[PDB]
């Protein structure tokens, strides 16, 4: 029952790689098919052409703000904002897929893949998936970071889709 998907990652026009992510729909069927469709596009809106915007060292890669680029918008295929579903799912360590967020149920359609286990966002953040492949083209992400979250270079993510 879990999709699988894909980002197609560059940076500044150059490809990364393509990065699969399990989404837990067993555990959080809203949140993950919030993602899966904005994956696919299906609603008329998605990932496809957005960036990762915010990317910190040793910490997290951000992405899915669509509408404003920065980190300041973007918007679920319910609305503009959704509830926190659960927090079963926890930051475990790298490859952690989870809901970026302005605080309790403001669920969007920003989210970040973790470099490292960020324990101290269980309960805050609502984990939704994994890395399955493709660990390596994140941590290339990573590279084009800084510990202020701005990126040296323009990651886009040129394609993404369903795999299953
Ligand atoms: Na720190």
């Amino acid at each position: 029952a879990n999709p699988l998907v894909y980002l197609d990652v560059d940076a500044n026009g150059k490809p990364l790689g393509r990065v699969v992510l399990e989404l837990k729909a067993d555990v959080v069927p809203k949140t993950a098919e919030n993602f899966r469709a904005l994956c696919t596009g299906e609603k008329g809106f998605g990932y496809k052409g957005s960036t990762f915007h915010r990317v910190i060292p040793s910490f997290m890669c951000q992405a899915g703000d669509f509408t404003n680029h920065n980190g300041t918008g973007g918007k679920s295929i319910y609305g503009s904002r959704f509830p926190d579903e659960n927090f079963t799912l926890k930051h475990v360590g790298p490859g952690v897929l989870s809901m970026a967020n302005a605080g309790p149920n403001t669920n969007g359609s920003q989210f970040f893949i973790c470099t490292i286990k960020t324990d101290w966002l269980d309960g805050k953040h609502v984990v939704f998936g994994h890395v399955i492949e493709g660990m390596d083209v994140v941590k290339k992400i990573e590279s084009f970071g800084s510990k202020s979250g701005r990126t040296s270079k323009k990651i886009v993510i040129t394609d993404c889709g369903q795999l299953s």
